DNA sequence: ACAGGACTCG
DNA sequence: CACGAGTCCTGTAG
């Protein structure tokens, strides 16, 4: 019953100075993906067009990318990214209601017109799912049924934009939307369709030693269980260990990580089964998985970034993700010599925030000896150790360390002694003990953690830096675990979230510098808390004052924020 | 097709 | 594998 113009010419009324406008790309993965419809709804009325019509027209164009010409949108990155492929420029997104919508509240998980429309209690338009079907079912349908789909969401898009603005600016985040994650989409748009230049012929070696090693390792774990079985699978791991081999049962049976390093001084076939798995994750997703996408005409890999997933206000990266390439161990972190500049000549920049996590919290708590700590430039965890077990800079030993460490890892997840005991193998009194020397030396830190809770109980929610928001239901359960999860929440996600404000803005400030400075240097990757860069040789040491100084000015806080940088060939060599 | 359990990362 | 993510394999399922 939604009345439109299935026009079948581009007219100058489809050109109004403001509109919903509807780019469709149905695959999931949008880079080089059709564009199937085209909707537009304005002051004149609503408009369907096919695209092969209104991309060859050059006034559609020009409207596209006329910031002048302002576009209400949902997912603006997916039409913009698309858009590029085919070399056409979409400017003058005033609004965008997947970003709206994410704002308002993260754990609605909207991630089509139809669900955010349901915050509104708008109802007249269609979850993209039944229009669309799932996975193998996913297919464009007959035009009538697609024209009226899109319409119908422009349609959405038009009504939602002032409401959604209206909450927005109640929760004071009007600004958030319009000077943060909307800047930030355009800028992650240019990122992921840039992409990350593989060297693929370096994979290929790196996969060819793998499978020469895992091949030794494998028929060592053979030996040592005098039989054949599948190492890949939990289950038949578990019968080998617990059954055939008599090992202890600490804790069907569990084969986790945690369990095995405890269980390695038992038996020689523990090691190498910890190794198999390692070297087995390498094959099969950092070198298989990783070459199944990468295009074969530009040996590029075109990450999508998710800005509206995380509950925190952190990015997420898929297919692949780029957020999670190996670094900790030597091996693994051999697979960054694959990414690559994507010029000759050009070098890998990558700068990094240091303990921005504890840097928000000695901000936001004001904790009086955490500020001095920064102030002072120490190593906070060695500091931490000093307080925590009262003795002076010379006597902290190694292992101290090490537990004043997952101590301050702790304290910014939400800490318990359950938690804290698990991570360091004590017990449960013990690690309460740390936890009491932790507070007795850090007093503001503690009624910090104490202030959020009971803000988040009156409130209904936490808020960071830059007023993003998460809601906490179950801070007031009363089920022990369900509370104390939200309780942790509670004191986490302020200090990841503002961390994630914080980056979010360094990068729009870094790249207004970058085109006021008229550098070709551009940003190919964020993860979490740094900033990955390719540019000319020539730009290094340019880059190497500029990045630092806009990444530590992003935001002023009670404390300086640090940042370390490197520069090298490849990925692996900017370390 | 989907969950559980493993691994990767900040 | 505490807080936040994502991908691959196995095995159970339809
Ligand atoms: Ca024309
Ligand atoms: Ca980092
Ligand atoms: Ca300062
Ligand atoms: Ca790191």
């Amino acid at each position: 019953k939604m009345a439109f113009t299935l026009a079948d010419r581009v007219t100058e009324e489809m050109l109004a100075d403001k509109a919903a406008l509807v780019v469709e790309v149905v695959e999931e993965n949008y880079h080089d993906a059709p564009i199937v419809g085209i909707a537009v709804v304005n002051e004149h009325g609503r408009f369907f067009l096919r695209p092969e019509t209104a991309l060859a027209d050059p006034q559609f164009v020009a409207w596209l990318g006329d910031e002048t010409k302002k576009k209400s949108m949902f997912d603006s990155k997916r039409a913009a990214v698309a858009l590029k492929w085919k070399g056409i420029e979409l400017c003058g997104v005033s609004f965008d209601l997947l970003l709206a919508a994410y704002l308002l509240d993260p754990a609605q998980g909207v991630d089509d017109v139809a669900a955010a429309a349901k915050m509104k209690q708008y109802e007249a338009v269609r979850p993209d799912e039944a229009v669309y079907g799932k996975g193998a079912k996913r297919a464009v349908p007959d035009e009538p049924v697609l024209a009226e789909h899109l319409v119908r969401k422009a349609a959405a898009i038009w009504e939602l934009e002032r409401p959604f603005l209206d909450e927005l600016r109640r929760n004071e985040q009007d600004r958030l939307l319009v000077e943060l994650e909307q800047p930030l989409s355009s800028i992650l748009a240019e990122m992921e369709f840039a992409g990350v230049k593989v060297d693929t012929k370096r994979l290929e070696q790196m996969g060819k030693e793998l499978a020469e090693q895992l091949g030794t390792v494998e028929q060592r774990i053979y030996e040592l269980a005098g039989q054949e079985f599948n190492i890949n699978s939990p289950k038949q791991l578990g019968v080998i260990l617990f059954e055939k081999l008599q090992l202890p049962v600490l804790k069907g049976y569990s084969t986790s990580a945690d369990v095995l390093e405890k269980l390695a001084p038992y038996h020689e076939i523990v090691e190498n089964i910890l190794h198999y798995r390692q070297l087995g994750k390498l094959q099969s997703t950092y070198i298989e998985g990783l070459l199944k996408v990468v295009r074969p005409d530009t040996k590029k890999v075109h990450t999508i970034f998710n800005q509206a997933l995380t509950q925190t206000g952190r990015l997420s990266s898929t297919e692949p993700n780029l957020q999670n390439i190996p670094i900790r161990l030597e091996e693994g972190r051999k697979i960054r010599q694959a990414f690559v500049p994507s010029e000759s000549d050009w070098l890998i920049f990558a700068a990094d925030y240091s303990q921005i996590e504890l840097r928000v919290l000695a901000h936001i708590a004001e904790d009086d000896n955490l500020m001095e700590a920064f102030r002072r430039d120490l190593d906070i965890h060695t500091k931490t150790a000093m307080d925590i077990f009262q003795v002076s800079e010379d006597e902290v030993t190694p292992n101290m360390r090490r537990q004043a460490k997952a101590v301050n890892f702790g304290i910014v997840y939400g800490i318990s002694d359950y938690g804290l005991a698990q991570n360091l193998n004590i017990s449960r009194k013990e690690a309460a003990e740390f936890i009491e020397r932790y507070f007795e030396s850090f007093p503001g830190v503690k009624r910090y953690m104490e202030n959020i809770v009971q803000e988040a109980k009156q409130k209904g929610y936490v808020t960071t830096l830059l007023h993003r928001r998460r809601y906490l239901p179950d801070i007031t359960s009363r089920n022990f675990n369900v509370r104390s999860f939200a309780e942790r929440m509670a004191m986490n996600t302020p200090i990841q979230g503002s961390a994630a404000d914080i980056i979010k803005k360094a990068m729009i400030d870094l790249n207004a510098r970058l085109k006021e400075e008229r550098l070709q240097a551009h940003l190919l990757l964020q993860v979490h808390d740094e900033l990955i860069l390719e540019a000319p040789k020539e730009e290094m040491e340019r880059l190497c004052r500029l990045v630092p100084e806009v990444m530590e000015q992003a935001v002023t806080l009670r404390v300086p924020l640090k940042v370390d940088y490197h520069y090298g060939s490849t990925w692996y060599d900017a370390k």
